[PDB]
């Protein structure tokens, strides 16, 4: 039978998908990843599908690969499913045509997510699923967590009986990550609904050599059209089949559905047609408004394809005079969005009454669709009746938006308690909120709903939880805007965010802070808050969560205290039961290590309940003195755009605020100064050997070396301690290691590697450091950076260069950013970056924080994110542009040399042409040209003067993670490197798909634990470097900052200067690897990665062969035997040891064996005497010739495929045999 | 001036595409192959485009690779074109959203060909071009060998001035391979129709470390929707621009 | 043994034996082959070919290398050799043939081989 | 034993006739004789080197193990299971049903650094 | 739409929209859907709109 459960849309549908499928081909993409991961976990735990078998799941190299495997699996007679979204669904489109064209019962579960256009978005809308509406797949929408479960089941059953593949979809995040208490069917009940005759027919018609057939033929005009129409019967019947299964499932669950469902006044005059989670919020509003006499209604679209106009009309009240169709997408240039056009077709074909039909757009990229907005929509139908409108934004550019009145009354059912929790990443708030949802749902008749807003910031980010509990079903698919309970778990928020926004009168406000004394509170708590607390007679509670946690021994960990606060003050449960339930569950969870860690939590609760007293505030708060604006100076863009966004007001920025093409300017992160490190380094100048390694190693550019001349230190603060500069070249300069304490993330890598025993860097609390260092860094930032003093590519020298990628949203201690920071210090001013989607694009450019910046001269990396799969080709394109445009420039130069241009100009041109591709010479002469041709606007010299941004040789780089490089973009990477063109590929190998949640990649090593390799990966790590080296003309190298910063810089210079393709693979530490002693040990782990032989460093340089020397050089020494401790020092390996000690020992021994073999192979490579060495290049010369020119026999066929304008000449088509055979037959036949 | 010649839809189109482009990323697929092969042979023969430059053409590993290259070339300031159809066009779809989304003057010449479903067909119909109707590309059809030449030119001129990528298409075989005596314009005539200011502007806004910007950001619910609607003013001007160039 | 089950279970329609009797087209171990040209294997389908080979599963890939995209009209591919004339290689290809074989051999667990009927039918 | 085996012999020197016997090569000789001559010589050298490399592969005593499969056994484990510091971030991308539990997010420095700060700030 | 109507004769009583494609399960093919929407938004006269499919895979259209 049934079973109650609180879960999200994802697990609700994965629950059914696992039961109904035998095979699944998958690939990770947010927000669908959860489904595949749960399927893998369940299969590993032993869960059986309806056939008593565990699922056969496999991760492909991309969604295109999964789609092909799904097709093959179905073709070969196995029920198959997949989970995907957005960009991924797009890659599956070609196979969708094949899967439906071949009438295969496949089922795709899609979490509708936005497609990347002017920008990428992981959030929800229907752009992706609408992009596939013509593939022939049936499309069934579910609008709630409970509907996801039901529709997933209907889709599968219907796909099996109808033979038409189905795409079951639900809104990304809004439905996929929303938690609800729902009911799910047993697998046995699902099995009982399966049409057995159909299943057997599927099996019998499938591919099998015992009774073969041919599929995928190529057809000519004589029969293609007929063959395409032969499936009609099937599409005509699918609708009735879907209704039939909606009915059968209803007899088991009690929840009925129709292809189109209607809710609202039966005599409604104004109706809305919508699809997805929006239907839930719309219905809630209808209940509220209809109860006031409003004649409104809603038609919920279930089956979107095939579109059965008859079922649409069955749901349409004849009284409707105005109908608004809501589309959750945007098709630029179309006369209207999909659903709108479908509805219009229904009315014209019916050819009768024509009510006013309006089209409306909403919810792009999970944009809120709230009750107020629904009111706007309904008001519009009785008022202006604006058409093709937008709602949810202010379109002050084209004026397509409906105005929205946010005073609209709360419409949640009577008796709904709404909660909001403001937490700090990793403080356990979300996990506590989820527990409270399970606890409450399992122990009451209350409906529970939870949704979570996260931060683009991976570290120290803010989280906002929205929970609702009630006696009536919760249809609020929108954030809480009028909360009964608001908890602010981080005191730093009090003064920076509008935390009490919309909280109800007499509402409860809990704050975690050490401001126990009325004087303390008055001191820290701002006025706006005080006035709000006072004027709304809010039950304000304060609690030093940090002091209690410490006191009971929980070491300042606040989750349990704030959890107790919720259970005690939220008012969803009675004091007794709540405290009881909370405790019972504490023994439930925990209980693992003795009752000692159980007592501390039990105690923490007891103490919390006691300390949880209603803070009393003076009635004078009613009008506290509004404070001033002690805000520093910044950009107009940071003031008008990013600041508003960073403080949760982006929703108020109108369209006029953004660039039509989605671009953002560089360096907006320079002003964020979040200051979230708990501990920051403290420079101890007495111990400093002035090496600059600390700045080189910082993942966030938080360390600023200073090299000043006496005169520059004049107004220097008293505490701006500077050492006399060590070094022959620095004789006379003052040196300083200035810590940027607000941008520091407090990872500790710098301090960890600082050379001297008596450390020159020591971690101290942020407070003990800011007052002194904030003004100091601000003074230093104004001291010219001495880039001309030392070699740009020397360890010390590089840090005397301007880093052009700073303060990114990467995790504290991230292993990727140090590498990227250094590269900019070496080529930043003349580079192009084609960045593959991934962590690097995420910390690289999450609006509105832009970490890449320009130097003092305005130059900086031209950075761009195309897609996840095409970074290499994207960069290759940029390289094609430069080739074309710089060749055009060269041609103008050469022409100008043969004109009456002045001797100076001519000398400069000649110099540029000669040094065209040299960074030093091209800039030297190009710079003379900007001067000489300044002002020239006419003729040849004019064109040349207008092409100055093309004078100095550019550096095209392609940045990407291992998932990009070894998997999805490998084919493109391989082709680009094989092109022999001058591009630079930098691969940050984290040995997993990091950004998406640690999924295994072909770069994942043997024995490593990761998603889809949860028992340890059972295939060795793909050898991308050795594969690329077979080309012979591509520069290939490996690096590891921790092992050698010099070898890294050497590699950087040699790769970039190579006049061909370059590939550099770097070892990148990541939080997913689980470094046991913290990410601050990254540099040391990189060091060990190399020494252990786990990550050998080498270089393959084709130009050495061009001079009789071996292109391959080993840069590290043989395995030193430390691999075992290197692996055990990472949880990705250690967990397997604790869980499967037997197989883990074996897998770690295999790694040591593989690396030992590999090192030995690299050794003969370096010892070899055989290698590719001929001519550098040469050739060309205008002219083309066709491979068929002058052939003795036909060189092309009779096919339409080879027909060309010039083809058609008579030729010997090889039907008379060899030239000799014909000759001999000629002789023999003489006559 | 004008010039009488007897050729097919493919060549009539490629004749214009070569003249109006600086860069091309290609991949072979019937019935559009002729165009790319032609553009390649002409480049190797030294034919000059309207800028007196021979075309920079490279063959990718697939159409997806080709489309990514086209996106990159456009992003970096070069006028770019590509030739495709059917299955190839489908693989270009992800990039089409990015190309129209960043408002780039790209021009795709497509020989409309059927999509492989119950079977593969190299023949003509609009299944492929309809599959890309929501990518944001303007779509201009030519129904005859003579129109292929004219629309190809309108498409290029209109893309440059409007900043909206264009998909110029004609029927696979029925037009791409039909031979007709028609009139083509000299490259000089085409060059004189080009909006020199729009062109300079396209180059000034392109990617360049000398005056950088960030493109392809990742955006949250707070601003994505507004950002997607910001291009409306460009799509509103497209119709007028096409009509102007037709005239 | 599968052929013996076909005779022993002929007629079985009920229970376990019936279910087994209905699965005879699965008794004999099958041979899964993947056919394709060099354009597929060295270019467009390379990433999937690579991924599938790395999977370690039991499949057989047979590549008919014509050193060009033949069907479409002789366009060059990464399998096209140095100096060979083909569309997009109008003055003879200026990059050498991609070594697909040596690239795949780097896994160590994939069986790789090259053949040429004209030289040895036995090999 | 060595997995790699060479089935043909060292170049016999007839490569030039081989190429010239095919129009894809000969046509270049007739149109760009100088470049053709260069490229055919480049091919001859490329194969010379390749064969020599295949001969080393065949004569090497350096190679790795092999086993079809086995081991894993029922059960799986999350890579974050019992880690000392957070293994996931504050991103909606890494969010999962079971995530949300407090952990050391690496903003307080290393274990050792944290430990030494405790020792020093004791009080 | 404005340009579409500038081309439609006011005398037109029946209009057939020909689509050279097939979208299985769609209430209509693309061009047809676009034209229907044109008439619906105009709000005036509603001639009979007919949808027809032709020319798939180069099928003759004589
Ligand atoms: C944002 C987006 O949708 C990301 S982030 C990226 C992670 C890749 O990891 P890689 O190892 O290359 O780099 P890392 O994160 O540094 O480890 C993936 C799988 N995708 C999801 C995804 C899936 N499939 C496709 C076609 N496109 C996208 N964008
Ligand atoms: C008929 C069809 O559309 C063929 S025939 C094939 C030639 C492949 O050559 P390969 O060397 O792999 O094999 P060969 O012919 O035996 O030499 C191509 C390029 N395609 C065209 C093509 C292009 N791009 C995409 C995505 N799909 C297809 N089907
Ligand atoms: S602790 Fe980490 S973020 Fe802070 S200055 Fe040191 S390396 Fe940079
Ligand atoms: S790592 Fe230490 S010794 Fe080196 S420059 Fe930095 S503070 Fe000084
Ligand atoms: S690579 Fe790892 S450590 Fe760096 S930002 Fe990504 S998840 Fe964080
Ligand atoms: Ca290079
Ligand atoms: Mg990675
Ligand atoms: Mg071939």
């Amino acid at each position: 039978g049934k079973k109650m459960m609180t879960t999200d849309g994802n697990t609700a549908t994965a629950h059914v998908a696992y039961a109904m499928s035998e095979v699944a081909a998958i690939y990770p993409i947010t927000p669908s990843s959860t489904m595949g991961e749960e399927a893998d976990d369940w299969a590993a735990q032993g869960r059986k599908n309806i056939f008593g078998q565990t699922l056969t799941i496999r991760e492909m190299q991309s969604e295109a690969g999964a789609a092909g495997a799904v097709h093959g699996a179905l073709a070969a007679g196995a029920l198959t499913t997949t989970f995907t979204a957005s960009q991924g669904l797009l890659l599956m489109i070609p196979n969708m045509y094949k899967i439906s064209g071949e009438l295969l019962p496949g089922v795709f579960h899609v979490t509708a997510r936005a497609i990347a256009a002017h920008a990428l978005s992981i959030f929800g809308d229907h752009q992706d699923i609408y992009a596939a509406r013509q593939t022939g797949f049936a499309m069934l929408a579910s609008s709630s967590v409970q509907e996801a479960h039901d529709m997933a089941l209907v889709a599968h059953l219907a796909a099996i009986e109808s033979n038409v593949p189905f795409m079951h979809f639900f809104d990304g995040f809004r439905t996929s990550h929303e938690i609800q208490k729902i009911e799910v069917l047993d697998y046995a009940d699902m099995a009982s609904l399966v049409n057995q005759k159909a299943l057997a027919e599927f099996r019998a018609k499938s591919m099998n050599p015992e009774h073969p057939h041919v599929r995928g033929t190529a057809q000519n005009p004589d029969i293609y059209f007929q063959g395409r129409e032969a499936a009609n019967p099937y599409y005509l019947k699918v609708p009735g089949i879907v209704a039939e299964y909606m009915q059968k499932v209803a007899s088991l669950t009690g929840r009925s559905y129709k292809l189109f469902d209607y809710v609202g006044a039966p005599d409604a005059e104004r109706v809305i047609v919508s699809m997805g989670s929006s239907c839930e919020t719309i219905e809630e509003v209808i209940n509220h408004l209809a109860a006031k006499g409003e004649k409104i209604g809603l038609i919920k679209v279930r089956l979107y394809r095939p579109f059965v106009s008859e079922a649409f009309f069955a749901a349409l009240p004849a009284s409707a005079k105005v109908i608004t169709v809501l589309d959750r997408t945007k098709e630029p240039g179309a006369p209207g969005d999909p659903l709108y056009l479908d509805v219009c077709s229904a009315f014209v074909e019916r050819g009768e009454a024509m009510p006013k039909i309006l089209a409306g757009r909403y919810g792009l990229g999970s944009k809120e669709f709230s009750p107020a907005m629904v009111k706007s929509v309904y008001d519009n139908m009785s008022g202006a009746k604006k058409n093709h409108f937008t709602v949810g934004i202010e379109d002050d550019v084209t004026g397509t938006s409906l105005p929205v009145d946010n005073a609209f009354a709360d419409t949640t059912p009577k008796g709904t308690i709404q909660c909001q929790f403001w937490g700090l990443g990793a403080d356990g708030t979300v996990g506590a909120n989820k527990q409270a949802i399970k606890i409450i749902g399992d122990n009451t008749d209350l409906f529970a709903q939870g949704y979570f807003s996260y931060d683009s910031k991976k570290s120290g980010g803010i989280t906002i939880s929205h929970l609702r509990f009630g006696e009536k079903p919760i249809q609020s698919t929108y954030l809480v805007n009028r909360a009964d309970y608001v908890a602010c778990h981080n005191p730093a928020y009090v003064g920076i965010y509008d935390i009490l926004e919309g909280i109800k009168d007499g509402g409860t406000f809990v704050l975690n802070s050490p401001w126990s004394s009325l004087e303390d509170m008055d001191k820290h708590l701002p006025s706006g808050i005080k006035r709000t607390i006072a004027n709304k007679k809010l039950k304000f509670y304060n609690i030093d969560a940090v002091k209690i946690a410490t006191d009971v021994g929980l070491g300042g960990r606040i989750n349990m205290i704030m959890q107790t606060a919720f259970f005690k003050l939220a008012g969803v449960l009675p004091f007794e039961k709540a405290v009881d339930l909370l405790k019972k569950s504490i023994h439930k969870a925990y209980g693992k290590k003795g009752e000692k860690i159980v007592k501390m939590n039990t105690d923490a609760v007891d103490q919390a309940v006691t300390s949880l007293q209603e803070f009393k505030y003076p009635d004078s708060w009613k009008d506290a003195p509004a404070e001033t604006k002690a805000e520093p100076m910044t950009n107009e863009f940071f003031k008008n755009v990013v600041k508003p966004i960073l403080t949760q007001q982006g929703d108020k920025l109108p369209v006029s605020a953004f660039e039509a093409d989605g671009r953002f300017p560089l360096g907006t992160s320079q002003f964020e100064k979040r200051g979230v490190a708990i501990n920051v380094p403290q420079w101890v100048p007495e111990n400093c050997i002035q090496c600059n390694q600390c700045a080189f190693v910082c993942p966030h550019s938080a360390i600023l070396p200073v090299l000043a001349k006496e005169e520059e230190l004049v107004g220097a603060p008293a505490n701006f301690t500077a050492l006399e500069a060590k070094g022959k070249e620095l004789k006379g300069y003052k040196f300083r290691i200035q810590i940027n304490t607000l941008d520091c993330m407090g990872c500790g890598n710098c301090a960890d590697i600082c050379p001297p025993k008596e450390k020159a860097l020591v971690m101290q609390p942020l407070d003990t450091q800011r007052d002194a260092q904030v003004p100091n860094l601000e003074y230093a930032a104004r001291i010219p950076v001495k880039s001309e003093v030392l070699p740009r590519d020397s360890l010390k020298g590089s840090q005397f260069q301007e880093p052009l990628m700073e303060f990114s949203g990467a995790c504290s201690g991230c292993g990727e950013t140090p590498y990227v920071r250094v590269i900019t210090q070496l080529f930043g001013e003349r580079m192009f970056i084609a960045n593959a989607t991934g962590c690097s694009s995420i910390w690289g450019a999450s609006a509105p924080s832009m970490p890449y910046k320009t130097n003092r001269l305005g130059q900086g990396p031209a950075w761009g994110n195309s897609l996840f799969e095409d970074a290499a080709e994207y960069g290759f394109g940029m390289n094609m542009s430069m080739f074309a445009r710089r060749t055009h420039l060269a041609d103008l130069a050469a022409k100008a040399l043969e004109s009456d241009a002045s001797g100076d100009v001519k000398e400069a041109l000649q110099g540029w042409l000669a040094g065209k591709n040299d960074p030093i010479k091209s800039k030297e002469y190009g710079d003379k040209l900007k001067k000489l041709l300044a002002g020239q606007k006419d003729g040849l010299l004019g064109q040349i003067a207008a092409m100055s941004d093309l004078y100095t040789k550019k550096s095209v780089w392609i940045f990407g993670g291992d998932g990009w490089a070894y998997d999805i973009g490998y084919g493109g990477l391989d082709h680009v490197l094989a092109s022999g063109e001058d591009v630079n590929v930098f691969v940050m190998d984290t040995e997993v798909y990091s950004n998406t949640g640690g999924q295994s990649s072909k770069a994942t090593p043997t024995g490593a634990v990761a998603k889809f390799a949860a028992a340890g990966k059972r295939t060795g790590k793909k050898d991308l470097a050795r594969m690329v080296m077979t080309y012979g003309y591509v520069y290939v190298a490996t690096v590891s900052m921790g092992y050698s910063k010099q070898q890294f810089l050497k590699v950087l210079k040699e790769a970039e200067s190579f006049p061909g393709p370059s590939l550099v693979i770097a070892y990148a530490t990541c939080i997913n690897q689980g470094l046991r002693k913290g990410m601050g040990k990254s540099q040391d782990v990189m060091n060990t990665a190399v020494k252990s032989g786990y990550w050998p460093l080498f270089r393959y340089d084709p130009r050495l062969a061009a001079q009789g020397k071996n292109p391959f050089q080993l840069d590290s020494k043989a395995p030193d035997g430390s691999v075992e401790e290197f692996l055990m020092a990472q949880n990705r390996f250690a967990v397997l040891d604790r869980s499967f000690p037997e197989d883990a020992k074996r897998l770690r021994a295999q790694v040591a064996h593989e690396l030992d073999v590999r090192f030995k192979e690299l050794e003969h490579m370096a010892a070899t005497n055989i290698f590719e060495s001929f001519a550098p290049a040469g050739g060309k010369a205008d002219g083309s010739v066709d491979f068929g020119e002058g052939a003795e026999f036909c060189t092309r066929d009779d096919t339409p495929m080879m027909a060309r304008p010039d083809s058609g000449e008579a030729c010997d088509q090889n039907r008379a045999g060899t030239s000799e055979q014909q000759g001999d037959l000629s002789k023999r036949t003489k006559k």
